[PDB]
């Protein structure tokens, strides 16, 4: 299952290409400006076979909880209503969100103790790096 090394509180320390990623999602200008200024905290925990992931920022908070491989309803930070699935692939926690015939993937993996999130939407790739705190 998911490595226990994922468990904990993570703080964003770097974000590359988030603006174009948000544009690809259809996020408006004012929202993107605040999104680009946000430095969220991401909290990953485990309750039995349920995995909650909570995101906290001054602008927006989100929370999802899921079992691996089981589709669930998700409300995203930009208020998309998606059907989502999280899978585990070579130690990577891979989230796919589907809505209105579109899809985006968020892949989270551990790299030298940091958590690296890769966000992909229509060929646009955003990389966000988190430190454990
Ligand atoms: C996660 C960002 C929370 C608040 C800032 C975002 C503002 C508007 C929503 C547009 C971004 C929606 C996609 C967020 C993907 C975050 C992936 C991650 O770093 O965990």
């Amino acid at each position: 299952g998911m490595s226990n090394k994922f468990l904990g509180t993570w703080k964003l320390v770097s974000s590359e290409n988030f603006d174009d990623y948000m544009k690809a999602l259809g996020v408006g200008l004012a929202t993107r400006k605040l999104g680009n200024l946000a430095k969220p905290t991401v909290i990953i925990s485990k309750k039995g076979d349920i995995i909650p992931i909570r995101t906290e920022s001054t602008f927006k908070n989100t929370e999802i909880s899921f079992k691996l491989g089981q589709e669930f309803e998700e409300t995203t930070a930009d208020n998309r209503k998606t059907k989502s699935i999280v899978t585990l692939q070579r130690g990577s926690l891979n989230q796919v969100q589907r809505w209105d015939g579109k899809e985006t993937t968020i892949k989270r993996k551990l790299v030298n103790g940091k958590m690296v999130a890769e966000c992909k939407m229509k060929g646009v790739v955003c990389t966000r790096i988190y430190e454990k705190v």
